[PDB]
Parts: C-alpha cells; sequence; structure tokens
C-alpha cells in the first residue's frame, strides 16, 4: 500500500513505450541507492477518485507477488498525476515479439516461454489467486529467453463455464493458459480468427477445439487438449503442467 510511495523527483519520465487501459505507459529512470530503468503507467482521468481506485488496484494486486516471471511493482505516486512504477520489460508485448520474429525463434524458445508462464501460474495457484485473463497480449518480454506475466470481453480465451456463468476458477485459468500456449506456437496469431464471439460457445460445446499448430510437438498439443476438457475437474493443475512442459523442453533441447 503506502510503504511503496515514491516521491516524483526520484522519477525521470522517458519515451512512450505503449498504451494501457488508463493512459500511456512510459520508459523511465528511478534514482535511489543505483538509477534503474522502469515502466511508468500513467492515468489521464485519475483526478476522479473512482478511476484512481480502479487504476491503483493493479498496484494493490501486484504488491502481493514476488516471482521471476511476474512483472515486479517498484512503487506508486498517489499525488496527481497518479503513476504506477514497474519493472521494465524492454522487448514489449509477447504477441508483437512472436509475430516480428516468426522466422527468428525456434521451437525450444517457444516451449521455454510456455514453461516460464506455467511457473508464474503455478506460483499464483499456490497463492490461490485466479488471474481471469491469461493471453499472449498480457505477457511481456524482458529478454529473448525471459518472459513475464504483466496484467493485473475475451470470449475466444474463456473456459465454457466463464462464458456461460461468469465462473472464474483455477480450472478456468488452465483453459486460458492452453489458449495462450496455442497463441505462442502459432507465432502470435489470435485464436478463432474470423469467428464471432457469440458463436464460440456453440463450437466449444460441439467438441470443437483449436487445431494442432504447425511444427507443434504432438505431446505439447496433447497437453493443450487436456487444458480444454469441458469438465473443469478433468483439467490438470499448473504443478503438473510445469512438470510436463519441463520434460517437453528437454525433449526439444536435445533433438
Ligand atoms: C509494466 C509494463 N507495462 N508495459 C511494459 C514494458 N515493460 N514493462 C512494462
Amino acid at each position: 500500500t503506502r510503504d511503496y510511495e515514491i516521491q516524483r523527483e526520484r522519477i525521470e519520465l522517458g519515451r512512450c513505450i505503449g498504451e494501457g487501459q488508463f493512459g500511456d505507459v512510459h520508459q523511465g529512470i528511478y534514482m535511489s541507492p543505483p538509477a534503474l530503468a522502469v515502466a511508468i503507467k500513467t492515468c489521464k482521468n485519475c483526478t476522479s477518485d473512482s478511476v484512481r481506485e480502479k487504476f491503483l488496484q493493479e498496484a494493490l494486486t501486484m504488491r502481493q507477488f514476488d516471482h521471476p516471471h511476474i512483472v515486479k511493482l517498484i512503487g506508486v505516486i498517489t499525488e496527481n498525476p497518479v503513476w504506477i512504477i514497474m519493472e521494465l520489460c524492454t522487448l514489449g508485448e509477447l504477441r508483437s515479439f512472436l509475430q516480428v520474429r516468426k522466422y527468428s525463434l525456434d521451437l525450444a524458445s517457444l516451449i521455454l516461454y510456455a514453461y516460464q508462464l506455467s511457473t508464474a501460474l503455478a506460483y499464483l495457484e499456490s497463492k490461490r489467486f485466479v488471474h481471469r485473463d491469461i493471453a499472449a497480449r498480457n505477457v511481456l518480454v524482458s529478454s529473448n529467453d525471459c518472459v513475464k506475466l504483466g496484467d493485473f470481453l475475451p470470449i475466444k480465451w474463456m473456459a465454457p463455464e466463464s462464458i456461460n456463468f461468469r465462473r472464474f476458477t483455477s480450472a478456468s485459468d488452465v483453459w486460458m493458459f492452453g489458449v495462450c500456449m496455442w497463441e505462442i506456437l502459432m507465432h502470435g496469431v489470435k485464436p478463432f480468427q474470423g469467428v464471432k464471439n457469440n458463436d464460440v460457445i456453440g463450437r466449444i460445446e460441439n467438441g470443437e477445439r483449436l487445431p494442432m499448430p504447425p511444427n507443434c510437438p504432438p505431446t505439447l498439443y496433447s497437453l493443450m487438449t487436456k487444458c480444454w476438457a469441458y469438465d473443469p475437474s478433468r483439467r490438470p493443475r499448473f504443478t503438473e503442467l510445469k512438470a510436463q512442459l519441463s520434460t517437453i523442453l528437454e525433449e526439444e533441447k536435445a533433438q
């Protein structure tokens, strides 16, 4: 909460590195004893307390976590203009990174990002925290072998129970991770491209699933289809996913 208060003069604003829900995201420097590279989330309408509460809720959420593959909260500036200071992931959005590098990223690197993500999600499951929005767009790239989970209606990523009843559980997070894994092996291509959101549920309920991505190991696809069990109680947990992705990665790093 308040132990994360940073005074503004300890922050040098830099160039705009993208956009967020509340305002522009900036690169910048945080000076305090060694002047570190950071991401400054801004909020244009934060003069209104209802917006301010919603915006600073991400800071409140992220304070609770400490993991190598979850974006770190550095601090907050509660006075106007309200800012959220975070760890900078220089390579940006995963979706864009995967697209740009479609012919410059091997299978091993793709499986590695899936593995890394499963470790952040196993950690969140251990804290009994439900993410509700696991998708490639919410993953950031720190380096070419280090991705981070960054965000704290996506019908095409949602488990049927989330669509039908707005139920969000650890099981529904596993479904979304399966979709995210598919997005990674499909080089940032969006799931169900061409299908209307309202027709997705009907396809799922007819047993229809996202196809095997080209060059995807059938063992990795078998893991994804397990995430897409209609019955949430039949889906694996992140602990098992992490362990299986770990073995799949070695099965690739060798041959
Ligand atoms: C946080 C955050 N949002 N966008 C970013 C790029 N690097 N770090 C971040």
